[PDB]
């Protein structure tokens, strides 16, 4: 038995539809939230959906959480260099956490007993949201309708829909990322069409002058831009403004998945691409060497971590610790060149921060015998390479 | 005492200045040995050269070791996707102990009871050669005249050189790389000048026109290219042409080093680049995933092993034995467009071993529900997020 | 639909209410499958229970598989010193996978579509089944009847068996280990009582005389004592008696579950207990230092995959490349002194691979100066502890 | 040139050399330094010798270790569970921090420009020393006159002490643990003998009646043991008599070294040994399991900074900034059992943070489902075991 859910809601048909079926199988009263965080969506429209729907004004929830998103959330995994097979930065996978602590929160704010979504019953974005909620509130309800109802037809679905009253890709769009999936993209083995790409210009169409832009940085985070200080939000908009005018940040993968096998999705990260190349010349001249390769070494895990599902877990707790020690000193500037998808480092300084800033011959001599001589006592125990 | 010497004999100056002071400090019959890895110079003079300076023709060593350089020390780093510092890709660091291995052999073959080198005091090389010849002979003595004479002025320099009878970076060249560093470079606030860059083009003057081209791989190592098959240095060498023509595998950092602090460099490495991004893509269809998770988070240990000179030793052949298991069934295809320094991949595919090639939403439920549990035990224990 | 099924039958109750469950639910032929692993249990009489059953002759399946459990699975995962969470020796965990395989392998051979087991639906056994089934045979039906009927009374449950016509403690037993649950064992808080103990002495009890014993190794595996050339199962059971007699191999832990929260268990491993000090000490004087460092690196990991289930899977092979490449000249003899569950090393020896088999302390002086660098650099950037 | 030294001084014959070596060759003034950290001697007679030696009063430091040792260092340690190579529990190594940042910090208050140590110029324990000064002060000046000196005879060394006015192992001992090596224990291959254990009963004349004792913990740190509060040091002295009493804590290995090759040393451990089978037992009810897992990966990593001596490094913060934040839950209570060189847990409880404290066989199903996926995959693509 179920009396109030909170629903993830987007004003889209299907989780309209949703919206419907929770009020009629579970028989109970439905507060949607709507969230923005970069999708360049209007939110109104969606209290009007909502309301047209029987939503009460007072369950309606709209909230803007790009600059949280970016401030805790997205800079901190960028501190870890974060990424995951080598190529994905993990747009997706960031900014869920956000959402499903959120939503677990106005239902414990409302008294909602429940909580639900629209994602894929066979996706990775179910689990993500499942994992999130009970870090928050472990007694709420879970209602995932496409794993639960009996409407899986599209017939069926489209009778449903009628009973109760743009990209032709399936895309998730954030501050951090636009991800691209389904109709040519599933055939790995056939490349993209031109026109899919709707966020960045392609490195042919972007400008013939390159543009130099210098970041400030401070422990390890953005806070400028060309002597701009701006919100969160602000700076990584900037970042993507920029990226996005060069065409800077396109990627085509396929994946492996938590849930499921492989996956072919192209995304455009142009912000983000633009930050980690800093990132990294920031920390080359303000981090200790085996502090940067700890972090280096610790890395994948931290962002299988994310993918999976595991923001709002002990082990990514304490991972953060380790790498948020790294990054008190990581203080300073980077100057890099932008042309045509390429983000040239061209320069890196530290106020008071740089390790760059005696030891002789002889001393490497001795440092040189003392490593060598494992080698040496092997060498006489028949161990010759 | 000392009788007999092989040297690492590449005719510059300052070589040709040990090989006259080794032959009077230490009193002894100095070998010769030069070796082509990719350095684009002719190998003829430094046989003559060695004549001059009264080097014995039979104790004169000329090699070709290209293929044995990209078969037995490029490809099998590549398969681990090495990385240092999410950057550098080891062009220096690799190439070492193929010449250190091959000297100490030509020792063995000799009868030579010593070895030398004209690497720096203080760098990072010396290091990497004299670990690599004491991995093949551990006995060998180890002369290293810039640690050893007190021959360190200029002025001291010049009037040995007497008294016995390009580019202005500090460059090492390989088939995997080219390196520069001092002059302007040395400010790692400073941008590099653009006629420093002798192997690529720029993207800027990289043609306007993209190529795609195709890569072949069998057990994770490149084996052709647009359906062509060459010897290994054939393959990278047709891969740096490609790079070099569109302005492919520019770089620069400051980088940590085994031996002193921090240093700036810059790197033009044209095929090496296009390897990696393509190994990943072949990796992403044929590599179990945990396989390649298991990878990623060795890999950097991998790098600095690389690096630090530790090429021939047990860790490394311990790492490499985990790393070859995961190749087995790499095998397949990758297409990429080539523009502008951008390598993009826009397709990859395999004949036999890819993985892209039941379960339902309730059996993801279930799955779910086994990993939520630790985090409803921990919430009814009051650790609620 | 199913034809023809090969269940893991013991003879016990459960297993043969399982045997006639399959018989008339699925309709088809059951083929059985008894393992002897050191259970010490008689074979035959599983023989007859099977045909008073119903089974046909040869549809019944008496194997030993003693020696390849400690040569394919027990020695190799010593090698490593595999050790979950800093206490469990993987007694269940290492025996799972010879048992799954060996049954996928009797279903292909007999032409079965399908496999059976009667592991909890709840527990961590189930999983290592499945997992090892789908290695070997991955078309293979799996049919788990404790997740799968509606006989989930006890009452319900005698009433089948009617229908179709010792220590009180739940334990799994094999020549690495016997494993205790339940009754008392339920209370972490609360002590065992001393009578649940069925094949070790007590400390207590154990001898006052304490018994030296020498154990020789060829590249990390046990392969004799006391000079005695045994089979592999020989070796351990040797290893057993002697451990049994003087007490040693005792534990009382929770651990964590694969499925499932956290678990009360007691474990007596008296010959592994002994063959892991032994093994360690075997490695301190012939093991490079870097290459046992990795590998204590990389043993918790291992621990987990074998823990798990994941014996047979990618990540692990990769695993076993590096620790076997690690194992090669680990050869040589440990002297041990057995005393009231002691396993004191008293004694390590090599006859050929022993590396404690020249520098000074000018050369420690430039070891000391080179590392002190970083130290030093940072002192003056104002980092000073 | 130098005026002023702070020395490390225990009284002894080689440092009271040392100490007039100082005053003599670098014409100074040198300031003495000798700590209690559980060695067991009684501090005053270091002063009066001192003071016989030409000591001003003012410049004799003599201090109290004991807590800061067991609370800032060795409780830390033990957090991570830290063993070197499976046995060592690093007595040595996580004391020598303490004492290099005691006499760094006593140099400063002196106005002091250089400090100096007795340690061997070929050991570990020079670099440990080093490191730890350059931590807290590196612009000091360091001298090591085993390094240094020209008094590298015995009876060059009689004849300097002449003309400026016990057990027979060499032995490093703390409120952690004692060391042994020389004599016998040269050869790896020869058991100790029975009169060189000075700290500890043998298990043959410990007690024949077992004891049981509680042991507190908050935090991961012991804190009450049989419900009594000591200090630090006071707590792991209890344990100390406790271990010694009933034989525990006794361990015989070669290790790898930092500096040099391998070493055979004895080591006595009693409180150590009984802590850390206690805190795993702690760890074991009380920690999340990915949390716990995570922990003992990075543990050997950990061991190894602490074994080489840099305790005092950005690595190591960073590994203990999550080693700690795995304690924060730690809280509860162990019961143990002693007998005879025996620690066995016979029980573990936790009053506010046990997560020993729904899901069904169905569940179970679907996450056997999702796992084995890959295996089916793969399976169907050739890659059966």
């Amino acid at each position: 038995e179920v009396k109030k859910v909170v629903l993830a809601y987007s004003g889209g048909l299907d989780t309209s539809i949703i919206l419907k079926w929770l009020q009629d199988e579970y028989n109970c009263e439905v507060v949607t939230f709507t969230a923005d965080i970069g999708q360049g969506e209007e939110l109104e429209p969606a209290r009007k959906k909502a309301l047209s729907l029987g939503i009460k004004e007072e369950n309606i929830f709209i909230k803007d959480l790009r600059d949280e998103f970016v401030k805790d959330y997205v800079f901190p995994m960028f501190r870890a260099n974060a990424i995951y097979e080598g190529e994905y930065l993990l747009g997706t996978s960031i900014a869920r956490p956000l959402i499903a602590k959120t939503q677990a929160q106005i239902a414990l704010q409302t008294g909602a007993d429940a909580v639900s979504h629209g994602a894929t019953g066979k996706g990775n974005d179910q689990v993500r949201f499942e994992l999130g909620y009970l870090a928050f509130s472990p007694d709420l309800k879970i209602i995932a309708p496409w794993r639960e109802w009996d409407l899986n037809s599209r017939e069926k679905l489209l009778a449903y829909a009628q009973k109760h009253g743009k990209s032709p890709y399936s895309m998730d769009a954030n501050l951090l990322h636009i991800s691209y999936e389904g109709l040519v993209l599933e055939d790995p083995a056939h490349a993209p069409e031109e026109d899919m790409w709707r966020w960045s210009k392609s490195p042919k169409d972007a400008p013939n002058e390159s543009e130099i832009i210098e970041l400030d940085f401070q422990k390890g985070d953005l806070v400028a831009i060309n002597g701009e200080k701006l919100s969160p939000a602000g700076l990584l908009t900037k970042l993507n403004e920029l990226g996005c005018k060069h065409g800077i940040g396109r990627l085509d993968i396929v994946e492996n998945r938590y849930v499921g096998m492989k996956s072919r999705g192209c995304y455009e990260t142009p912000g983000g691409t633009i930050l980690l190349k800093a990132h990294r010349a920031l920390e080359s001249i303000t981090l200790d060497r085996e502090a940067a390769h700890l972090k280096d070494e610790l890395m994948p895990k931290y962002a299988s971590l994310i993918y999976n599902g595991y923001w709002f877990s002990p082990e990514r707790m304490m991972l953060q610790a380790l790498i948020d020690e790294s990054q008190i000193h990581a203080n300073g500037r980077v100057k890099l060149e932008l042309y045509k998808g390429n983000v040239m480092v061209i320069g890196r300084e530290s106020a008071n921060d740089s390790l760059f800033n005696v030891y002789n011959q002889k001393d490497a001599a001795g440092f040189i015998k003392l490593n060598a001589l494992r080698f040496i006592i092997a060498g006489k125990n028949g161990r010759k390479f």
